[PDB]
């Protein structure tokens, strides 16, 4: 019988357990398979079992033999079980060899001479960049009509160019029909071609990890197998919360950290934090250079009928690029003309994963783009490019 | 006759010249050296200095780094020149400018002869600074003694570089040349290195420099320089140091060699051109921008001087030296030491009820990706209103991150916003979640 139980070792549950322990509460963390910073705490018991609900109030602990070892309870339970790679139903998967998801690839024994990636998502493009830099010939197959479709399209054109210049082969409108393996190698059979590879990466998305007997509970699932949560991350049973990837939406480590803020606010604070007031959420696609994003693209701003102005700056026009010895990239911003507020930004270039946080703060705090234009920046840096990136007049659309 | 005369191809000058020309005005820009097209930063300052620091961090040799420094300097010098000269409303005049009167400027060739004279209703003095040559016995006879600019053009890698001076520029050359394999000794006359900086963070730079093999000394009075033919000895009160090359880096003074006696332009206690809050000299139609008017010597201060002068001559005159906002800066040692606002010593001396909180870079998970555990992040907060008084970031990406805290200070964003914000991951910026967490609720 505990004070708080978190199920899973994600970021939200781990930091929530550490906070509750400093309060003095006795916490139970259930994790099937950093590590000491939780166990070594006097007020936290990490249980190496598999969690499975017996009711809305008690949780069964299963050993590796799927036997019930013990049952545990607490007035509040946090579900934080993450997600798993989506396995595609294709011909010859269970028999094919040298096939990997994202986790299996990160633990690969060898460097592939030819890595084929089925899937063209952000994670897929990241791995293609990481392995081209390591000398691997990389082919990636996208089923859709274009790469990174939710991103600004003449920025991604620069990204595709820089990816191709590294020897990466991109393909669009590719249906993959069959996988076969001649033992040491594996061939991917597609609509356009049949590629031979040393390793095949399945990178076609992650689906919530919802395996803990929800039939014994009143916890509901949404359209896509995610745990349904309200604005305070409450499931349909009010004393049980869901955080991280196991509920729907954005799958980021920092979103999981913000989930802890919401749940702590609901359980220990004034309950003012919700999923409706996270502020603008930035993200980075770690290609080379990194593509960082926050707010709208100009395509979205035009679709929502903003009176907007967009402006761009090639990284080759940024003098700091000469010190970096890297001319690749494109910086792009979208501005609201009514006020002078920033609607969104796409920074494709070095330091973009750091610079993007400046624009995030400006959007949240209603700092007009004129302030970023006229500000004093350190020199020589990439940040000082904001003197030029935001140096423009209204073009009224 | 021109509409605007700019004396010196500095940062404020070239930027103001380019704007006025877009307006339709005819601008004359006087620059004495064709090796100086673009200013001190492009040719003998920030750009060549940090090109060598960046390349030395990458394992490039001395010869390879210096060759790429030449290409980068030559490319930007040529770029800066044509950005101005090719404008139909800007004439770049290759002469030394000297005032004939309050209203017209002589153009002198390198033999100090007057070739012609020009005039304009507004004149901008943007002549920068020069290295302070110290009065030391044997300097005018010692060999292998270098400027900051002489060192950036050195034709050999020194086995032992001895640095007279311990300012920011001196420590940047020490780190730069240590990373290139040179043995470096640096000598500071004062009691301590980098005063006015958070001396807790300074002790980190010091140890990180010493762990690279840099020898540092304080309370050192350099009394004499002597040289044989291939070695130079620096005679001090503690020791004699034998060197391949000696760097004199003890500050830079305003360059006012403009025959100001033919004008009513006044000079201040420290040889600077006196200016008001709108950067007007004591002659109202003459402005002074950049290093020559004293104060902070940075390229971005010079760029902000263009904003003040443009505001005064073309805009609503609201921009002054009194509303620049908080001024960040970076000392480009390895990793860079970046700073904005008050030090905790300053906050304590003014009697704030302040909170200081630090975070070691080795406690930032991104450092493992960076392959560098060195650094210390530090913030100083006013406890009565949660405002950010200052910060010192010593670590990777600090020269970028410091601009976030600058923005927060200027806009009166309380530290709790930076503490609770969502940051990209994995980054150095997300360390702010911990750096700005004072753990007030960490109790029973
Ligand atoms: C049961 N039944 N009982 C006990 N414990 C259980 C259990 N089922 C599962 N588990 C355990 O639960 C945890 C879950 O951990 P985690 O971290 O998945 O939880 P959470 O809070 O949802 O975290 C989400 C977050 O980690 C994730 O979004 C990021 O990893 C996303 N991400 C990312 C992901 C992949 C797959 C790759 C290849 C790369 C990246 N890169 C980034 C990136 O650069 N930035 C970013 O912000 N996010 C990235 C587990 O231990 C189970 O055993
Ligand atoms: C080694 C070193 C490293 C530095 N690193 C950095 C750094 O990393 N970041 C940073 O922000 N700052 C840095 N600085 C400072 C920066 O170089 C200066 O603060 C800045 O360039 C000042 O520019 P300015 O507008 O005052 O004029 P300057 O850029 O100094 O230009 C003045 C110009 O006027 C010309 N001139 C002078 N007198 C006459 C005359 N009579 N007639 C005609 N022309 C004339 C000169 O030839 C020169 O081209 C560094 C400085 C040095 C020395």
């Amino acid at each position: 019988t505990y004070d708080l139980i978190v199920i899973g070792f994600g970021k939200a549950g781990k930091t929530l357990a550490k906070y509750a322990a400093s309060t003095g509460q006795h916490v139970a963390v259930i994790e099937q398979s950093n590590y000491h910073l939780l166990a070594d705490d006097n007020n936290i018991d990490v249980l190496d079992f598999k969690a499975q609900f017996k009711s809305n109030t008690e949780v069964n602990l299963l050993d590796q033999h799927d036997d019930i070892v013990d049952s545990i309870t607490a007035p509040h339970i946090i579900i934080n079980t993450g997600a798993t790679s989506v396995i595609p139903n294709i011909k010859g998967l269970d028999q094919a060899k040298h096939v990997f998801d994202s986790t299996g690839l990160l633990n690969i024994s060898y460097q592939p001479k030819h890595l084929v990636i089925v899937g063209g998502g952000y994670i897929a493009l990241e791995f293609a960049s990481m392995f081209a830099n390591l000398g691997s010939k990389v082919t990636v197959l996208e089923r859709g009509e274009s790469f990174m479709p939710r991103e600004d399209q003449d920025v991604v054109a620069y990204g595709i160019t820089d990816l191709e210049n590294k020897g990466i082969a991109l393909h669009t409108n590719v249906e993959t029909t069959e996988l076969s393996s001649d033992n040491h190698h594996t061939t991917v059979h597609t609509n356009v071609d049949n590629f031979e590879a040393d390793a095949v990466l399945l990178a076609i998305g992650r689906k919530p990890n919802t395996d803990l007997a929800l039939e014994n509970t009143d916890i509901e699932l949404g359209d896509r197998g995610e745990i349904k949560v309200n604005a305070h991350l409450q499931t349909t049973v009010p004393h049980i919360y869901a955080a991280g990837d196991v509920k729907g939406g954005l799958q980021f480590t920092y979103i999981s950290l913000d989930d802890y803020r919401i749940i702590k606010s609901a359980l220990y604070g004034n309950q003012s934090r919700t999923t409706d007031n996270r502020g603008s959420v930035p993200y980075t696609v770690f290609i080379d250079p990194p593509l960082s994003r926050v707010g709208l693209t100009s395509k979205e701003a035009a679709a929502q009928h903003y009176d907007y102005t967009e402006h761009q700056l090639l990284v080759s026009a940024i003098p700091r690029h000469k010190i970096n010895n890297d001319p690749r990239g494109l910086f792009k911003v979208v501005i609201n003309n009514e006020n002078n507020m920033i609607l969104g930004a796409t920074l494709y270039g070095k330091q973009s994963e750091e610079l993007i946080n400046i624009i995030k703060l400006a959007i949240d705090q209603n700092i007009p783009y004129t302030v970023l234009r006229d500000n004093i920046y350190t020199h020589p840096t990439m940040a000082e490019s904001f003197n030029d990136l935001f140096n423009f007049h209204h073009h009224h659309h």
